[PDB]
């Protein structure tokens, strides 16, 4: 109870990878022909993050070393990593012999499995009320060096007989040595601005295909596969797990709402290595050359969570309730207005939680300035250092009195109305107990459909407890009203009502007609009926995610990632 | 009592290795002739795992740093390793001189003992309710480097006399140095997906037979055995012991059942090194060349354990019972329905265990929401923060009272019926004591017959307390009903009854008539009678495992590893 | 309560960077032609500092190891860094082929992105009452060395036959080896004087463009881009975060005011690398040469905070108040003169705070010599060791008595007038309680408009609760009076009144008509009206900062950075 409260909850990311999404050309000089095939087997992405929410100092403590602030913590370290990210198990390759004319040109192609060029993790903040405080990879590594200077001379004399000869050798020399060390996948932090920080694990050694060669050339006849795999670490292709922390600083006493967006991604690149029939004086030897122009395809996934700066997590002290002991289940519930009511108790009721301070007062978690005073118990007042605000717990008893008069706090038998009385009467009881309660559980995580890019649009759910869709072959705009449709305008409006829908089936991907956006929205009721809007035939690289709710759930507001032309992503802010 | 409970139990793997299973061809170019022989002596596999089951936080504690979760721990580290895995003691070899025509071809063969190519350990989860949280070999090793650049020049002058000469030497030089370190058996973790993680210890240096040569060639007559053994570590062939941890994360409050499958394996590869009669200008010299096309044979074994997410292990607190002290042996036993009965006490009775909380209530391990309240003691209710639910232990006494009224909890002399009374009467007693009891012992481990591969079929035991077999020369399908036979269908159905069978003799192996599957099922009763179904004559590489039970045991359900064509493995879920 | 008080508060710096400010010539030999373009994308600067204020020893403690002093602490370390400073994400470049005559001259230009030449952080003190005590980068790094001396000889004899020859070789050699290590961005502290210390992270290796070459030359035809990026660390261009501490020492018991000025900056330099058509005997080869004459542009930003040496932070003990318990809200408030009054209590009232000492006295935070004595309670006196000055807290009571007589301190019911009485009467009450209060919060930070350079002018706000402006096309002088206008004099005077202005819009930058100074002052009221003075058309590289206040705020004094010719910076000292 004396320690520092925190809030933690695991947030998961899972994303099946289709073999189709891993399909690219079987050659580079011959990309037009030779067809296609999948470049990886059973690719999968599955990481688990750690989330912590804490204030920097206990409530009431003044002038400690740590400045008062609000902290959001996102960590991936030894105690929590997840499963990893996977692309393959082996290293497949095939031969491609010369088909066109062979006079002086490229005539052989060796395509292999794809090694991840770089893993990218990008964080972001919805607005600027958040700040970046600490980053565990404190910054790019500053590498020591070793420079070595060597200067010398040679003085030699030689005498010989055959004929007799005598000569003296005199020489000077100079050389400078430079050396350093380099990580294979070196950390590279990128701080775009004060509200978004991005990490990047990137190749430094053996980065290009050119460095995978163990041979320069051969004779005009040798046919062997020299693209080594012993120089390729299984870290690169088989599996990998990250390690990084980013921690967010917020304003001192700011009240509002904010969204943080975690995006994890992996970049995939096949390797295309060929030989040119260099006909030099030595002969038509096959010097080998890598193809760095080979395309790279980015695969991403997202997750989100909404933090409320008014949440009792940031008060800095474990809250308590007040069970009115005259009844079996009654507690002092306070509205936002200020009045109070005795109702059923709940361990998750923020409007019921309270804080005990150094000055013997009581503070509700609704606002730090909301405090209980005795001159008029009916409602709470903006509080100060009044003597009537201080309360004392008499030892070994259940009578919480005050300091101004010493009279105990008591409540009525039938209505529980609370007042100050010196001694209990027939119709007024004094007993009152309390205990710490969990007001620290996390709100349910709501996954994202589509692609969290572009400016985010925040609009509340409309009058019909649903939204409006302006869609055609491709989605154009979303919103809770006709004018509130952010994005395109070519799609016809549809006023859908969703009060009583079990789930939504949304199919996204590289929409062939246009862009790479979720276009298909199939809504699944409790019975299982389906209503689909969008084009499920003109879609390529389709990825689908399922989004479930309890039936008859009143959605609160919406999140719409979008550019100035179309909707890029959609999120349902649930209860 | 104040510490964090855990559950631990050793799970063992043992597997005799036949010399027949270690038989391969005596040559590679001459594999057809020269017969066969065993490639290892007295091979054996024996490892011991460590199993831990624990929740992340004590029950009732709120908002600590560690998020609430469910953890399954599998470890192989310093404190528990087992015996090891063995393949040989020495390094046998024999000469094979030229037999065919010797003009220009391979003419000598030197076959030796087999060194384990790689040790593979694969874990798996039955369903997706489990997740991968931490892996002790945090990931593939990222190796530092040392790149060194050297550029220099030479300026020299030489004067001589014979005749007089004077010359000046001028030269430039450039060189780049690269170096790194490499483990012999480097760790290589492979994360197939979010529910299964696989480790692999694999050769990096001296991996191929080509690297075992200490000589390039000799004259046209030298006959010596150069395949060195000093470059082969006894780690590789003599003995080995693993070190690795994998730990499983489960959902917050998920209820159900799940199976984890441990598979340990060793891959065996003989080495075939020969010489080609390269007739160059120097002569017919015997350059040596390794044979990497030599087959590798995988040998495996399995073990399993079934965890119950409802087990009192995951409550997070040491349970207690309530011995009704009026009788010598009576405790408050609660059914799944909610009613209670006073019966014989048992230290292993989950339906008898209870939990003491911060709020002075009592929670049964059957469900965290099942709590005892005083308004109607006859059955438990879905509990909340009611005052009538809180109980206090009066100091130095045996009368557990309540807080709502202060009356003690008492029970009747003849039936033990419990009620709330202010003072004990002639027919009602008040004394009640308690103590912590071991409800943490593990369920008996049930080994596996066959090969745990393919999708796993979970079907309950049929009406006759047994299963049905559709078998012929080779097993086709298993199940508890004719329609519930998963796998093939060519075998005739057999309705076997097994209530009162001591043991089952199941002979598996590389079934020559088809596949590598358990086909022979010999059932051994208490007297020792045998009933065999399957082909014991068309089986090769036969491995048998014995499975024992107490007589007259009612098996509960079945586990059937299988592909879409046949049964791959069978498991009996016992009492 | 027993620990050492400190005061902390985050001070932030943010500065948007225009793409225009990052525009320089597209060539160096051809700078006149080929136009211009932006040299960086979305550049941004955002760091967060840590501020601590503490005395070296608890109040009253005598003769400890640590000398009595006053300390101001500014730190950037692991626990607080901010976001970073950014210049780009990639490394853009373009080819520039020969356009003029190509006989013997430079004929190719390769301009690239700009890498920060050096990061500079400069601190300063307004006056000399501050001193520099400790610097965490204790000083420039003193680098170890390794000098190696090698001397040897060669004595060889060779005999041969063709003819027979016999010769003997005799030689001596000498060489000395020198080596050391060098940081890429080596710390370089610069202590200008006793009141200002400046840090500088500067390039040592790969500092000049000449060192970025991976090739000396090529043939007369080769066209390739050799300006490597693998030798350029992403630390240099992508992102960076500092680490440094500077801590300020002040006089023992000096009273006054002082200003510290934090300035963070980044220097930007593009790279211009070309080739000369060196026509030697080998041929017209293109030796490459860097251009170190390329201009560098300094970009800065500032922030400030004003410390008051009389602030209760430097007393060295947590203060307390005295709530007169007869009323609900009354405390003993003391004026600067010495008299007292009972008024409303406030936790931030320095004139209300008090200190408890070893000698049982009470000291007000207004002055360490101001103490309470009992012979005449009406006002405080310069205090000494008098017995009448010592007060004792009777155990378990609320009656603070004295030691001289033992009579308690009491106050009247209606006016609260305090006196010494042995026993309480009807009209005099004795109860008195106290508690620690936060008198440690920081004053609101007031950002700076312009450029904090030159001598700083400190003038109080004039009679009209505003200032006077002497401005024309460019600002000339500022002040609170016609004669108090420090700077130029060509601008006409303007007497602006500002009591009731919400905000001020001030647009600064490289003023084309003259200098680089804020010239445009647009004043924004609560309604939003604008009154602009200055030239918004003759301004280049314009940077604007917005400065907000609550309406009707009485500004106290001014800060005017300026040289002997014009105003360089302006600051409004708020309430």
């Amino acid at each position: 109870t004396n320690t520092l409260p925190h809030v933690a909850f695991y947030i998961s990311v899972n994303r099946a990878i289709s073999d189709e999404e891993c399909t690219f050309n079987n050659s580079w000089l011959w990309k037009n022909e030779k067809g296609s095939r999948p470049f990886c087997k059973d690719a999968n992405i599955s990481l688990i993050y750690r989330v912590n929410l804490e204030r920097s100092l206990q409530y009431g403590i003044v002038g400690s070393a740590a400045p008062d602030a609000k902290i959001v913590r996102i960590s991936l370290d030894d105690d929590s990593t997840g499963a990893g990210i996977h692309l393959n198990d082996q290293l497949g390759y095939r031969q491609f012999g010369a088909s066109y004319t062979t006079l002086d040109a490229y005539f052989r192609e060796w395509s292999t499995d794809a090694i991840a060029q770089d893993y990218r993790f990008v964080f972001n903040a919805s607005n600027n009320k958040a700040q970046i405080l600490k980053t565990f990879p404190v910054d790019n590594i500053n590498e020591k060096f070793e420079r070595k200077e060597v200067s010398g001379f040679a003085l030699g004399v030689t005498g010989g007989v055959e004929k007799a000869k005598l000569e003296a050798r005199a020489s000077y020399t100079q050389s400078r040595w430079l050396t350093y060390n380099t990580q294979d996948y070196r950390i590279e932090r990128n701080a775009k601005n004060a509200q978004a920080v991005s990490f990047t694990w990137n190749r430094q050694q053996y980065a290009t295909a050119e460095s995978l060669l163990n041979r320069s050339t051969d004779a005009l006849w040798v046919n062997t596969y020299p693209v080594d795999v012993n120089r390729i670490s299984p870290l690169s292709y088989a599996s990998f797990v990250p390690k990084m922390d980013v921690i967010y600083k917020a304003s001192a006493t700011e009240t509002g709402s904010t969204d943080f967006i975690i995006d994890s991604s992996v970049n995939i690149r096949p390797i295309y290595n060929g030989a040119y029939k260099h006909y030099y004086v030595v002969g038509a030897h096959q010097f080998y050359h890598g193809f760095e122009d080979t395309p790279r395809r980015r695969i991403t996934k997202s997750a989100s969570f909404t933090v409320d700066w008014d949440h009792p997590v940031f008060t800095g002290g474990r809250p308590v309730n007040l069970q009115l002991a005259s009844f079996n289940n009654r507690c002092i519930q306070v509205d936002a207005q200020g009045r109070l009511a005795a109702n059923t108790c709940d361990s998750q009721q923020s409007a019921q939680s309270f804080i005990y301070d150094q000055l013997g007062r009581y503070v509700s978690a609704s606002n730090t300035k909301l405090c209980l005073d005795g001159e008029a118990l009916d409602a709470l007042q903006p509080c100060n250092q009044n003597l009537t605000q201080r309360w004392e717990w008499r030892k070994g008893t259940d009578e919480l009195t005050n300091v101004y008069s010493g009279e105990s706090l008591g409540h009525d038998k039938q209505t529980g109305e609370l007042g100050l009385y010196a001694s209990s009467n027939d119709a007024v009881s004094l007993r009152t107990i309390t205990a710490y309660t969990d007001v620290f559980n996390a709100q349910e995580s709501s996954p994202i459909l589509g692609y969290t890019q572009g400016k985010m649009n925040q609009q509340r759910v409309g009058q019909d407890h649903r939204l409006y869709v302006r869609a055609g072959a491709a989605i154009d705009a979303l919103g809770s009203a006709s004018d509130l449709l952010v994005g395109g305008n070519g799609g016809s409006l549809s006023s859908v009502d969703l009060s009583g829908v079990k789930s939504i089936t949304a199919t996204s991907g590289d929409f062939q007609y246009g862009g790479q956006q979720l276009v298909a929205l199939t809504f699944t009721y409790q019975d299982g009926r389906q209503q689909t809007v969008g084009s499920k035939a003109y879609v390529t690289n389709a990825h689908e995610d399922r989004f479930d709710l309890p039936a008859a759930a009143k959605i609160t507001q919406l999140k719409i990632w979008s550019d100035d032309w179309l909707v890029k992503g959609v999120q349902f802010d649930l209860n």
